[PDB]
């Protein structure tokens, strides 16, 4: 039983073998980059899908279609693949898809009788000791996987040969394996609804990454961060309940021959479940005059700053004067330790604030800890939607067992029902959720700029920035929360909770608004700092967060990336580099034939010594244009062409 499937361009092919085990491999341009890798699902009735599998039928199709992708990187995304469905006896199938830039598969339940998934095998067997770039689970102890399942999915990348990885620490997704000769494999998953998230492990075999899933929770207890978390204390002997026919999540091996194709791949959105929303007209992407990063630390005002009405009114004024759409009331507005979103601290009047914000063309987003939000979800959403609140930022889930991934979707739907937008923090990679419910405008699961509030200088944020466009961002949008006006060149960074800075240059921060995808996007710094920086603020306030077209012009993972994005007849280009100074050329052949005006923010000539140093230039340009830009260490540039 040997089945082959090829990508439309013929460069990628997978061979599926049906024997004692069910396996698939991956060949790229003749070279085998994944050796036969076994897949299976073990059920509680002893049935193991994929061992001694009995094929009952097959079907093939060739698909080339455009998938609408609102509130994202393009108006629509191309879905172009050869598909193979293997139908087995006992009412289960496995679907394979071959794209030019990846192989993906998923199990499908067509059984009528409820059951449980005990474990799932999803192995990745490589032919040699390749170099992996992986994000380890940050918390917990080695070998104690239950201590690791409780984590916030925020960490930097460790780069090591497969044989050199920690064999006792889980890695979350996405992660990358360097297959050599410029080929990258990026492993991720999508359509992660009501199913535990997949970790990979180096614990089994040679040159092999194998799966592990958090077990279904048997007993959860309120605790953790300010009594807003539900901690798994006991777990079942299975990982998932299955009560109905369903698709299971896609297992995705992105395969690219150039790093810019990795950053650009659409596979995560393409393989998310289709939108479940008819009316999208009420969803408004945009930016936030954020309170939390900058620690409410305004200067030049006549009131004491903090979680109080005059402070939020100042953020609202600032947002409004600059056309910024939203103000978040972050953690602090609800009475601490009560986990009760109906108990407002005495220094705050939500009604006053929501109404004041409304009279200033500003929407209010309320922050909520997981348990406070989940416990009376529908009533909370109704009550605040009625008050005029536009959405929620929900955080500290720190779980990806089945119960929590079911909660993400349930939360998204409940917010959708009441015309509320949703931002998920203390969560994992998006894995398709923003396609299925487009009102979920951002996701954390990223070691973002908040880390500068407490991180030792050993944390290399500049390096991290040129890793995630190729790794974490492959899964979906990031709430990274950039926009620092305080910028520290190499050696000048220190963690400062109430007056934080970024690592690298001013223009790096500006470039991130193009480089990073964030439909719901922060201005992390104080209004005070922004108002001392008119030029920077104007650029940030004006740039779209949602795009009609996106092109990654060039890049090398962990070194640099240059990205151009279109909105109407306006283009933006952003570039960033690692700690090496770098010279970049921008080929402007993506432009139309009209004559255009460019506005360029580039690193100042002393940006290597003073991170804040920038230069803003104006000049005419057109399609033949080939703009040379110098990037300082930890620097970048931001370009607008109108
Ligand atoms: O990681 C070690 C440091 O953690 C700090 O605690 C942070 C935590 O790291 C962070 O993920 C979390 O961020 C969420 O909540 C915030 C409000 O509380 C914001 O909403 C933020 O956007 C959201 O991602 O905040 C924690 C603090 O609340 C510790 O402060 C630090 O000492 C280190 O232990
Ligand atoms: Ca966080």
């Amino acid at each position: 039983g040997r089945h082959m499937e090829l990508s439309p361009d013929g460069n990628l092919k997978t061979t599926i073998t049906i024997g004692d085990r069910l396996t698939y491999d991956i060949t790229c341009n003749g070279r085998q980059i994944l050796t036969p890798s076994p897949i299976s699902m073990t059920l509680d009735n002893g049935t193991v899908w994929g061992e001694n599998a009995k094929l009952s039928g097959t079907s093939r199709k060739s698909v080339d279609e455009m998938i609408p992708s609102p509130f994202y990187r393009a108006s629509e995304l191309r879905n172009h693949y050869n598909g193979l469905t293997l139908r087995f006896k006992k009412d289960w199938n496995v679907e394979f898809r071959a794209y030019n830039d990846g192989i993906a598969y998923r199990f499908v339940n067509q059984g009528k009788k409820p059951f449980r998934v005990v474990t799932e095998v999803s192995d990745y067997c490589f032919p040699s000791d390749m170099t992996a770039s992986v994000p380890y689970v940050k918390s917990g102890k080695d070998g104690d996987y239950n201590s690791q399942f409780f984590n916030s999915f925020e960490n930097t990348y460790t780069t090591d040969k497969l044989s050199k990885l920690n064999k006792q620490r889980l890695m979350f997704l996405p992660l990358v394996v360097d297959a050599g000769d410029g080929v990258k494999v990026c492993i991720t998953e999508s359509d992660l609804e009501n199913y535990p998230g997949l970790y990979l492990s180096a614990s089994e075999g040679a040159n092999r990454l194998s799966s592990m899933h958090a077990p279904y929770p048997k007993r959860t207890v309120q605790g953790g961060h300010n009594q807003l978390q539900m901690l798994v204390k006991e777990h079942e002997d299975y990982i998932a309940k299955v009560d109905k026919p369903r698709n299971f999540p896609w297992r995705i091996a992105v395969v690219t021959t150039t790093d810019k194709d990795l950053a650009a791949t659409n596979l995560s959105y393409l393989l998310g479940a289709p939108s479940r929303m008819s009316d999208l007209s009420w969803i408004k992407p945009g930016k936030v005059a954020w309170d939390w990063w900058n620690d409410w630390n305004l200067d030049g005002v006549d009131f004491v700053t903090g979680v109080n009405n005059p402070t939020y009114k100042a953020y609202i004024d600032f947002a409004s004067a600059n056309g910024i759409e939203y103000v978040i009331l972050d953690e602090g507005w609800a009475v601490n330790l009560q986990a009760d979103l109906m108990q407002v601290v005495k220094e705050i009047d939500l009604k006053e604030l929501v109404d004041y914000a409304a009279s200033k063309n500003v929407g209010i987003i309320l922050w909520a800890g997981y348990h406070a939000f989940e416990r009376d979800m529908e009533n909370v959403c109704r009550h605040y939607a009625e008050m005029g609140v536009k959405g929620f930022k929900v955080g500290f889930m720190d779980r990806d067992d089945q119960e929590m991934t079911a909660f993400n979707y349930r939360a998204a739907e409940m917010c959708a029902k009441y015309k509320l937008i949703l931002d998920l923090h203390g969560t994992h990679k998006p894995a398709g959720l923003n396609r299925t419910y487009p009102n979920v405008l951002n996701f954390e699961g990223v070691n973002g700029l908040e880390q500068m509030k407490w991180s030792s200088p050993s944390v290399d944020q500049v390096k991290y920035d040129v890793m995630i466009p190729f790794i974490r961002q492959v899964s979906g949008p990031m709430d990274y929360t950039q926009g620092a006006m305080r910028n520290a060149s190499k050696g000048n960074y220190y963690p400062c909770y109430s007056e934080p800075m970024s690592q690298g240059t001013r223009c790096r921060q500006l470039a991130l608004y193009v480089v990073f995808e964030s439909p719901f996007n922060m201005l992390c710094d104080t209004p005070s700092n922004y108002m001392r920086e008119p030029e920077s603020t104007a650029f940030i306030a004006e740039i779209p967060t949602v795009w009609d077209e996106s092109i990654v012009l060039d890049g090398k993972m962990g070194e640099y990336i240059v990205t151009a994005r279109r909105k109407g007849d306006v283009w933006y280009v952003g570039g960033i580099t690692d700690w090496s100074a770098r010279d970049i050329e921008v080929d402007c052949s993506f432009l139309g034939d009209k004559s255009y005006h460019a506005t360029l923010f580039k690193d100042g000539v002393n940006a290597h010594r003073a991170g804040r140093d920038y230069k803003c230039e104006s000049f005419p340009i057109k399609k033949d244009g080939k703009l040379k830009v110098h990037l300082a260490p930890g620097g970048g540039f931001a370009l607008k062409i109108k």
